[PDB]
């Protein structure tokens, strides 16, 4: 059993597992936001 959760509100989101929160634009901008390998989602 393993039920994770975020830790961030409002159109921010985490970054993947880190405790980073990107901007809302973040949706689809052109190139990466995060540096991880996660915010990168969500656009193909
Ligand atoms: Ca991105």
């Amino acid at each position: 059993g393993s039920m994770i959760t975020p830790s961030c509100q409002k159109g921010y989101f985490p970054c993947g597992n880190l405790t980073k929160c990107l901007p809302r634009a973040f949706h689809c901008d052109g190139k990466d936001d995060c540096g991880n390998g996660a915010d990168e989602e969500n656009c193909g």
